[PDB]
């Protein structure tokens, strides 16, 4: 694919699929990133999947407890995303107690976005990676240097990039 | 694809997470294993039912309780095994049996690696998942296969329906 870096405008017609907030006979349906997001500060962390262990790395698990320091940053809106669709990724989300959309659970479907900049794996996963986009710029972005690898993504990392 | 009278293929390989531990639904440090489906079945009776994907609302189909609910009965009628099937990975399928509130191995909640074995048997959609279909295994041998005509449509692989043919 393409890459992102600094400086980029985020892609248009980005859409990832989603189950809204509450409550159970939810449906999946579109959440049109690139028009919610031109006006409001993002952060969106990729991963490998849904479901991972809680033995390995505590991707989720970080960003909910920064979510504090996250917020007095100015950022609007914190996203998860994965190749799951969003039956799982909410269920998910459910799993790591997260309520009230405090952290979006979005499914990339067929990890088409993460194909498109070049960030998805052999298998057809998303990568581990990390994206500030600010008011429709990115003003940070890193991809991990192998699935498991956690540091240029976190949420400690991601806070010293926000101004 | 398959229909009674036909042997179980070879080399069906499944992947899973053994049950146990304390959380739902999250597997402590479970690791994939393969389940070799064609060795382990070849001297047991067993319920193998597929669904297009893990955490699927029970509002579309009630495809799992509806076996929870009739496990004493299928039990009763000699089957060994009960496994659902479906394309997701092993820790979500793993996360999926917890939230069922399925312990032990009551039921198995394997998957189908990139709807693998489904595709082999033609029974796998274009999205790369399992169709919706039930096989009842006796020793190797197929004696009951069904695949249902539409997504969420739930009649021929319903615990209900392969139960009928258990009892007859």
């Amino acid at each position: 694919g393409s890459g992102l870096k600094a400086g980029d405008s985020f892609p248009s017609d980005v859409v990832f699929s989603y189950i809204p907030w509450s409550e159970a006979c939810g449906i999946p349906i579109n959440y049109n990133a690139s028009k919610e997001w031109a006006d409001k500060k993002v952060i969106l962390f990729a991963l490998p999947g849904a479901f991972t262990p809680v033995c390995s790395a505590r991707h989720v698990p970080e960003y909910i407890e920064k979510l504090p320091e996250i917020r007095a940053k100015g950022v609007d809106v914190v996203a998860v995303l994965a190749y799951n669709d969003a039956y799982v990724m909410s269920a998910w989300g459910k799993a790591n107690q997260v309520t009230g959309d405090d952290i979006l659970f979005l499914s990339d479907p067929d990890a088409r976005f993460s194909k498109s900049i070049g960030w998805a794996d052999e298998e057809g996963r998303t990568k581990r990676y990390a994206l500030v986009i600010d008011h429709g710029k990115i003003t940070y972005a890193a991809l991990e240097p192998a699935k498991n690898h956690l540091e240029f993504s976190s949420a400690e990392t991601v806070l010293k990039h926000l101004h």
